[PDB]
């Protein structure tokens, strides 16, 4: 009757934070913002395929059936990151501790729109007052019910999203009894992670077309798999 | 302790199919097609609108803010109509009793990609063996929680989000016993939606843009709204 199992094993499993480090000798322009933003997307990407799969289950579906999961939820795991970060912040967004962007710098790296879609998903959460217990398995949600449509297992993906869903619900039932209803609220807050999502993964995708901006090839891996 | 009277309220206020009647004297061709789909919208549109509104609370909301949320919401309430009315059909989309798109249709009409994500709803929905009384509850409710941002009353559209999602609990924990997590399996539906409608409202504005297709009033007011 202490939290949930999953809950406290997903917390120890988080992964530390990584640095931007965008380039001292290098002018900044909205290249710059956006090459220093991809390629911290791409050690990211590592940090999240090494971080699915510790979610009980996952490592038990086929290689197949992993990689189809992270090449869907990848973007919406990324910005639930950057939204949880930015919690205690006003207007700003926390891509990384050295890396914090304002509607300024939004505009100028041509993300003000965008950027602006993450905002509202903070100012959401911040609303509900989102715990850290709340967010790891949010993420673990969001890669589990990610909608692939090239599933092998999809009764083992069920079952998946059904652990961690019962994860959700026992924590909220534990620990805030105030609310009733606080499960379903956050469970509500997933369609607006994923329009955001969708929509980053169209901007993302333009921009590399457009060829302007350097990318790693994991990155390019996980934008070209959508 | 039988079920649940927002549940039966809405399942009154379901309003009466529309038919789509495409013009028998013009040839079939994408443009008939589309201009077909975009007026049997136009018509649903006032339907919707007419609709809401019956979904208490939500006539005492400022004009601006019913507006706001039928603005953000419409498509995804369009769409989660032709997903319902689809659930005993295989491969095909019953976007009115006189007008079944199957997948070479969609090609014709340039919706393959689209149409595709939409049976990808209607699939999951039949695993799922979605009720009449589901259906109408999650149009609700993602009329309420399609994330305007210009809502007047914030606490006012939240109170609504939280009488419906209690709607919703209430008859899941009375009509499924044997799945004491239905109702979140049934939020978690959302997300899909949201992604399908935010493509097809991308969809349809580039449709717009391009001035082939004769759109009315309505339909270019809430295209536009985005
Ligand atoms: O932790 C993050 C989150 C998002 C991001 C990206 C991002 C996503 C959306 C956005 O509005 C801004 C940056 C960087 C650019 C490539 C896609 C992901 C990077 C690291
Ligand atoms: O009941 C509906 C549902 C969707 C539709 C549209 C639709 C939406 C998505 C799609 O893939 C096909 C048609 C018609 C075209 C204008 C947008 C809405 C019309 C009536």
């Amino acid at each position: 009757k202490p939290y949930n199992k999953i809950v406290s094993h997903l917390l120890v499993a988080e992964p530390e934070k990584i640095y931007a480090m965008p380039d001292p000798t290098v002018p900044d322009s909205d290249i710059k913002a956006l090459t220093t933003l991809c390629d911290l997307a791409d050690r990211e990407l590592v940090v999240i395929i090494g971080w699915a799969k510790h979610i009980p289950g996952f490592s038990t579906l086929s290689l197949a059936d992993q990689m189809s999961l992270l090449q869907s939820a990848w973007m919406e795991i990324l910005i639930l990151g950057v939204v949880y970060r930015s919690l205690s912040f006003e207007d700003e967004l926390v891509y990384a501790d050295d890396y914090i962007m304002d509607e300024d710098q939004s505009k100028l790296a041509g993300l003000l729109d965008l950027n602006n879609a993450i905002l509202q998903l903070v100012k959401k959460y911040k609303s509900m007052k989102l715990e850290k217990e709340e967010f790891v398995t949010l993420k673990a949600i969001a890669l589990a019910n990610s909608d692939s449509m090239h599933i092998e297992d999809v009764e083992a993906v069920q079952k998946l999203q059904d652990v961690l869903h019962e994860a959700l619900q026992d924590y909220e039932a534990g620990q805030h009894m105030e609310d009733p209803r606080r499960a379903g609220k956050m469970l509500m807050t997933l369609p607006l992670l994923r329009q955001t999502s969708t929509k980053a993964v169209q901007h993302f995708y333009n921009i590399k077309l457009e060829g302007k901006v350097p990318m790693h090839k994991l990155f390019l891996e996980m934008l070209e798999a959508k």
